[PDB]
């Protein structure tokens, strides 16, 4: 039985992007009601006692969903900064040469995002076998982790993400999440994928969270 | 070549349901832009000329999505009333066959609106086959009419549907949603369901909501 993540930041440090409000229902509501939904979906079954990496690359149905969910939204928080940071030197290396450049990067981040139809979310991982970025988008909860991929980027496109202070204006709020990229913990992800490989998630959700 | 359907009553006669507001973006900007997406995919191709009934059920990929998705919305306009219509004693007769009662019919209906994960829509469709009407929830924009089933009544559940007035609190817009249905038009879909069948729908979507002009 998990608790859900402290916010990494403050509420009202980024009011370009996201409000004080749409932080309480979506940290406070949405992934708050994930947390409990596992937890009651859990208790009494061969999971009650399972770690979440465990859970999450083992288990269906709304166990997975529930898991996976507590899993994307905890990753998605890590990604956001109030304030710039600076990108690895690995990691800058590493996009211009899997995509041409970081403004071609952001450019292809951004599209794929943008046209991602329905719930879903939109990801940069690290493929194992490839050893290159790949940009990535998946529906509802799914996540590339159970692809044997490792998250380096998630931005939440569920309409819940940012109706709140977007509306309808998905595109607005993409370019706002961009700016509040926390290259910092993106490229924390990058250097643990290439030497820790799929372990790194385990370690993420067992010792830098739950 | 399609253009957005006027909406079948006032922005403000949905008391708590559903605001003026609510409308303005889910109708005036959601709705809209699936109509403007499906011309600008259309323009040069197979379905430039054709009928949204055609498009609907013959297309795939993107333009299926707006396709499907000016339909479901459409339809679901209909679905609603400023206030409850009444049900024909026929649809009453068959839902109380297929469900039990009416009671039991809004106690599937919602529960099954309420679990459906992610973006999609709540229906209740009549089976050709079965004679039988189904609850059916589909993902994103799937509708039952590309299994030759036809809709009778569907609710959305794409959260843009609800989250101005209601946030994430869907079981309150699925039951407020319910005490708006527009029986008198679920009843009209379920007799010509039966002797029109699947024809009712593309009569339903050429001949009254998109009749060029
Ligand atoms: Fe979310
Ligand atoms: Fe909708």
């Amino acid at each position: 039985m998990f608790t859900l993540r402290e916010l990494p930041f403050a509420k009202d440090s980024m009011g370009d992007f996201l409000s004080p409000v749409a932080f309480d229902f979506h940290h406070g509501k949405h992934h708050q009601t994930y947390v409990n939904n596992l937890n009651n979906l859990i208790k009494g079954t061969d999971f009650e006692k399972s770690s979440l990496f465990a859970i999450l690359t083992k288990s269906s149905g709304g166990v997975f969903n529930n898991a996976a969910q507590i899993y994307n939204h905890d990753f998605y928080w890590d990604c956001l900064s109030p304030k710039a940071t600076a990108l690895s030197d690995e990691l800058k290396g590493a996009l211009e040469k899997d995509f041409g450049s970081l403004e071609k990067f952001k450019e292809d981040f951004i599209k794929s995002a943008t046209t991602l139809f329905g719930s879903g979310w939109n990801w940069a991982a690290y493929n194992l076998d490839t050893q290159k970025i790949e940009i990535i988008q998946t529906s509802n909860a799914q996540t590339p982790v159970t692809d044997k991929k490792v998250p380096l980027l998630v931005v939440d496109v569920w309409e819940h993400a940012y109706y709140i202070d977007h509306k309808n204006a998905r595109p607005v709020y993409l370019e706002k999440f961009y700016g509040h990229i926390n290259w910092h913990f993106v490229s924390q992800c990058y250097e643990w994928a290439k030497k820790e490989g799929l372990g790194s998630v385990d370690y993420y959700i067992n010792e830098l969270v739950h």
